[PDB]
């Protein structure tokens, strides 16, 4: 009931190679061969195994000099522990075949800071050529202490440091349980101990672990520092994949805003206080991570250089809505033409092809950083690798803090503010000749809290002996996470001609919050994409059932490692971890509903598969069409130019079923 | 033990003429030789003695408008008012001869203001070629109100009064003596009587006579309203002259910040209030100087104009980092190439060269005049004469005022971001082929205070008798400044070939606030320079010494003008007068030191002098090098790429001997 692979005797080898290094990831094994291999590993005698001669030299040069040190916490968005990573992740990826890959990973193992080795090998493993088709795990078993509180760790350290239960009963009273030779330890949500504001309500959304992994996951598919040559045509599309993941997100967002009863994430102002604190319950083996008090004010003195910069790159956007047609970053460039949509996304993110160029530079300052590091609220650091970390400081925390969607919504604006440019499109680019949609009805919506547990063991150290007789494994974290039932989306359409058809399928609310229904004019961008396939139509009238299971933007829970060591050993590899890893999970796809049904609507577009035209297939197997990301809703709509034969509008609900609050399962007696 | 230098009687006579107008600066001799030819002098008839016709009549139709009255204060920040100071330093730089120049002078002096006249003819005697080598006063015995309290002030203003005084012994209680035919007056800073907050542990550095007095000589020497053009290569290094300068003068400041345990000088906000005032004792015959009290709200209605200047005279130079590339001012300017500093500093500083042009223009608006004024306090001045003089309306009081350095620290802030985009020098080029420094040895560094005189009888008015018999220079200031006891320095060097060489020296913090070592990568701009020389090396072993007062960046005490009629009648000049004018002087090259002496490194830096393909000879005897000001610490450093065998580092601690505290010096018994 997982969906399953088969696999040959070379691969596993190679696989059971690389999974190795996400175990016990802070300590050493003395007695393995990755080890032993790792200590001696010399790079210089080894230059001719490189596919670039200049990538070996600069690593060498910066090895000399001195990498970060052990133990020391790792983030990409300081320039000297980046430019490490980098010059890493170069070596990696210049490295002429796997056995080359492999040796050099060992000796980063053992030569290298941990979170700086395992942030190259990642995302080395999603980019090099003969490793696609590779699984990773998931994020949350390889950084366990990202993706849980406290007071979870902290049992998970008393337990280890009395090598188990003195009590199994006064155990059981804390969450803390044997289950054969694991031990489970139950977890809530932070608003369990600490209701400090209303966005807490949101806690089962922006602390899952799924959805936490998934911005993970979507950095490492391609980091903003480093140029997509590597992705072809998606190059000419990079800015575009930028807009859309974030207003997908924040679409997603918004739906479980509107559920707890939130509405509009709040603007704010880089010379104003801004409203919502963050009070993080993580711990780093070194320190605390920041907190944001309510209301703290944004232009206080440490920020004064900080918050010039940020006014003036936002300025300078502003500059360009102004006058329409303009040469930037040696580019003549037109707001009017749809295409301009690659340079706008370029922009806000300050990514290397921004640039033309293969690799970002210091000197060339993201915004995205300086706004994380501003709204994180930390003290400055205290030199290149001693900083304060604030949950903006990493991919694996981002979700947690309120302040990141209000930051990623104002950049979402702005370039709908460019999307105002776009003329609208009239009947004709939408109509589809003799073409008519009848009829859409759907199973029931519903929601529903459920159990899952993941490997915690990397939070933990274990003693020489344990290493040894590899006894690594018997720490799990057990979790309520949101899911829904499976449901099916039957359209039934009528068409003149038989012809190769395009479908899509879009979520988005009924109502704003005063009970008004939407029109498509302020609302475009609340529309979620929820699948798209193709179909033939006959002559006649045609009966289309999709379920939710296989729409196509979804991924399934991915599987623990040592489920996939056993897999292993039978030839199986889980398929959704291979090739969908980066996909938001299936369990995720609605919002939480209510118990009396909350108001959605769901939005089906047909339209002609004409060929294959312009076809997305090497970053994502996304867009095999020559149409913008989100057709037909990439741009400002007129209701009545809009709406057309080929699209219907259903009012659904997505209903609650259970316990209505993830606290209700973690409950002892 | 003055360094003298000997001189002809053609001399001595032009040099006595140049003297006179320094006299009893604020009344007319009628009987004096420079009345006569002021008087009748007719400049319409006299226009064929001057290289320019239209400058003459763009002159002539000034005057004939009218000029700034007598007696009110000048300032060249004020548009009307530097229109007419250039308009008459044009008169004065382009008489045909001296003789024409000094009938010109005897005209200006006994019709214009004084302020105005003094400022216009203390640039000429620098600018015209035909009085290089000639001697000014020192700027405190030209403007003696500018370089003391209310205090002092009117002391000596009751002396006068009373025509002497009524009480020895009361007078002795106030710092009053008589000594010959003078009148002698102690005087301490202005902390002995104010310490409205921490900046008034440093009055001791921003109250001496001679740093002021150093920062009038440097605006003097080339003028930002005026081209460069007279000075030849120098032009090409306006930008970088001007970078170097500040950054030379906030290191030495912040030196002295940490001696009084102070640290970092604190960062601002033109949106904000900002933190220390400034309350100046200093009198104007016509007014008070404005007051800034602590807090100050720099953004209330009278700046809202201002302010947004500022700001986008700011943004538009983060906009120019953030494009690297791009044309300003009819320049194509790259911000990789290092001889941009040219065109980087001409923007701070709103220079004339920024045009290309001989001299800047109304409508070209200067950051710095503007800055200037919002932090200066002032009300709206009364009208095109009539302002309200803050610290920083003039050259000879800018030190005096923590903004001032506050203001100076932002710009060469910013210029340090662009410095960013320079790379840094690698092993290469700082690498002496077979020369490496064995040792440095520095004799004990000490400081100490010790009493300074000086001439004050230009504040002071004497009657028509008085003027005729010529006793009008009977009153001396007599103030405690900051010195230090001459030490060597020994340099101990291998070399295997013999050839020319360059050695640098270069005074360093040694830790910050929290006594953690400077690392470079952080601090090269907190680096002052001390020394520049040649030697010769030979094959084996050179040991170089070189005393603190062969330094050549540093100069003796001005003598006072009195003793210079002495010498002229010997037929000599004081050498630093003449030719090193402009340099800092000697006794504050160090920091005051503590008793048990404080932490400095000095640096050591010796390359090969190869040729001269490039040598300033023009405005400054400087860089007789094809090397950047401040090589090679004139950009970002790697601590790992710089070190080279012919660098040392060396461990000073500076320490202090007798009084600790000025005002020690001032008590009556
Ligand atoms: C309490 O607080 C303090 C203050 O923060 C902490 O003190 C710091 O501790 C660390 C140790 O954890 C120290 O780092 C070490 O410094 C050693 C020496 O530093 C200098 O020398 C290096 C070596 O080069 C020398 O070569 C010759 C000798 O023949 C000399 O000519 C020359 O002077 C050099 O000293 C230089 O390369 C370097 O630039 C330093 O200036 C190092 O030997 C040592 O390096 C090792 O460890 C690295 C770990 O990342 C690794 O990269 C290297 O490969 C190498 O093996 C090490 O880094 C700091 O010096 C020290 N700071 C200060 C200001 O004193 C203290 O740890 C803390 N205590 C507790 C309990 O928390
Ligand atoms: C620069 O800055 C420093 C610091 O501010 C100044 O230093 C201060 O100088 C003061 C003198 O001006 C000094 O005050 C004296 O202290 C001594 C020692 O205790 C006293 O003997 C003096 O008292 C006499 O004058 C008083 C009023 O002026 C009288 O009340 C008093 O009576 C006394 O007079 C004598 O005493 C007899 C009374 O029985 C009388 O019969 C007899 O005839 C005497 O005349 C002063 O109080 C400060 O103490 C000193 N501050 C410090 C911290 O040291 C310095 O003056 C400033 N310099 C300049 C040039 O401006």
């Amino acid at each position: 009931t997982i969906k399953t692979k088969n696999v040959d005797a070379v691969f596993v080898e190679k696989q059971k190679k690389i999974l190795s290094f996400f175990q016990d990831v802070s300590q050493l094994n003395t007695d393995d061969e990755y080890y032993k291999i790792g200590k001696d590993y010399d790079i210089e005698m080894n230059m001719d195994n490189y596919t670039n001669k200049k990538a070996v030299e600069e690593f060498l040069k910066m090895y000399r000099t001195g990498f970060m040190p052990k133990n020391l916490e790792f983030s990409v968005f300081y320039d000297k522990m980046r430019d490490e990573a980098i010059a890493l992740f170069h070596l990696f990826y210049y490295a002429k075949d796997f056995e080359t890959f492999y040796k050099t990973a060992c000796f980063a193992r053992v030569h290298l800071n941990q979170g700086q080795f395992l942030y190259a090998f990642y995302i080395a493993v999603i980019q090099r050529s003969d490793c696609h088709g590779f699984v990773v795990p998931a994020p949350y078993e390889v950084y366990p202490k990202m993706f849980m509180n406290m007071e979870v760790l902290q049992k998970i350290y008393v337990t280890k440091m009395q090598d188990g239960l003195i009590n199994p009963e006064a155990a059981a009273k804390y969450g803390i349980h044997k289950e054969n030779d694991y031990f489970v330890y139950k977890a809530n949500y932070s608003n369990a101990v600490l209701y400090n504001n209303e966005e807490q309500r949101l806690t089962y959304f922006t602390e899952d672990i799924g959805m936490n992994a998934y911005y993970y996951y979507f950095h490492s598919h391609l980091p903003f520092w480093w140029t997509s040559e590597k992705y072809g045509a998606l190059k000419e599309r990079r800015g575009e994949v930028y807009f859309y993941f974030y207003q997908q997100l924040l679409a997603r967002y918004y739906f479980e805003r509107l559920t707890n009863g939130l509405g509009k994430i709040p603007e704010f102002s880089w010379y104003s206080p801004i409203k919502t604190g963050y009070y993080p319950l993580m711990l780093t083996k070194f320190t605390p991570f920041a907190q944001r008090p309510d209301y703290y004010n944004l232009h206080t003195e440490e920020n004064y250089e900080r918050v010039r910069f940020l006014d003036t790159y936002e300025k300078t956007f502003v500059q360009f809505l102004q006058k329409d047609h303009f040469e930037a970053f040696g580019q003549k460039i037109d707001f009017h033409d749809p295409k301009a949509i690659n340079f706008v996304g370029n922009y806000w993110q300050d990514n290397a092809d921004l640039y033309g160029e293969e690799v970002t530079k210091d000197y060339q300052r993201s915004y995205e950083v300086f706004a994380r590091r501003v709204l994180g609220a930390a003290p400055m650091p205290f030199d290149k690798y001693t900083f304060m970390p604030s949950a903006m400081d990493f991919y694996q925390t981002s979700l947690r803090d309120p302040a990141f969607y209000q930051l990623y919504n104002r950049i979402v604006e702005y370039i709908v503010e460019f999307k105002q440019y776009l003329k609208p499109y009239t009947q004709d680019k939408l109509y589809f000749d003799g073409v008519k949609i009848t009829d859409v009805k759907v199973d029931k919506l519903t929601t529903f809290f459920e159990n899952f547990e993941f490997d915690a063991s990397n939070s933990v150290y274990f003693s020489k002996e344990e290493i040894k007789n590899n006894h690594v494994h018997d720490v799990k974290v057990r979790q309520p996470r949101l899911n829904h039932s499976p449901f099916n989306v039957n359209i039934e359409v009528d068409s003149n001609v038989a012809s190769d058809a395009v479908v899509k399928i879009f979520l988005a609310p009924k109502y704003d919050d005063n009970g008004i229904p939407l029109t498509l004019e302020d609302n475009w961008m609340k529309f979620f994409e929820l699948d798209w396939f193709t179909t033939k139509l006959t002559a006649g009238q045609n009966k289309i059932i999709r379920n939710s299971n296989e729409f196509v933007i979804f991924k399934e829970d991915s599987v623990p490692m040592t489920e996939i060591m056993k897999m292993l050993d039978e030839g199986k590899v889980p398929f959704d971890m291979s090739e969908e890893f980066c996909y938001m999970p299936k369990r995720l796809m609605l919002p939480r509903g209510t118990e009396g049904g909350f108001p959605f609507q769901l939005f089906v577009f047909v339209y002609p598969f004409d060929n294959k035209g312009k076809d997305l297939a090497p970053f994502e197997s996304f867009v095999l069409d020559n149409k913008p990301l989100g057709f037909p809703l990439d741009r400002p709509v007129v209701d009545a130019l809009f709406k057309v034969p080929n699209m219907y509008f259903k009012d659904i609900f997505i209903y609650h079923e259970g316990e209505r609050f993830p606290y209700k399962f973690n409950i002892p007696s």
